[PDB]
């Protein structure tokens, strides 16, 4: 819902406009077991530079999805979010089980 | 929202187009601590003259930030804007901190 292709017409994944830096590489990635979110390349599409259109996938959910995120970093929802032998890691994999 | 480019397509701060006066010097370049808000070109990009093009940037909320410089301006809200020692200044600095 915020990162923008670097492509109007198609919102293709890999064709994320970021913001690189001077280097080369993008200011911010983006983490997933951190909750920081990507940087990205400010919608434009006028004269002189590329042509940057927003994705249009986007739902009209951002304000649950900032909620969330602020409950994710929040230190009292330990007990539900990190638990201590039930945290899922990114491909879904578990210490224990239920039993 | 209100200032205009000196070049149309782009609107890069770097080509603002505040109108001068005779002397060469701006009428009003503006200030921050003030509220009062520099003083810009008419939008008419038509021929004879120099093309100059309205921000292309802007959002929908000129009301409310009007609204909010109404309240800036208001004596009545020191406790919250201009407080005596927490005050900010324009590289976010403070005389104290909050404990």
């Amino acid at each position: 819902e915020i990162s923008t292709h670097y492509v109007q017409g198609s919102h293709s994944e890999e064709n994320e406009a970021l913001l690189l830096g001077e280097d080369g590489n993008p200011v911010q990635k983006g983490d997933s077991l951190k909750v920081v979110p990507p940087i990205y390349m400010p919608h434009t599409q006028a004269q002189g530079a590329t042509k940057i259109y927003l994705s249009n996938r986007g739902k009209n959910i951002r304000k649950p999805l900032e909620g969330l995120a602020s409950l994710l970093k929040d230190p009292r929802y330990e007990f539900l979010f990190n638990a201590d032998d039930w945290s899922v890691n990114l491909d879904g994999k578990t210490n224990k089980d239920l039993d």
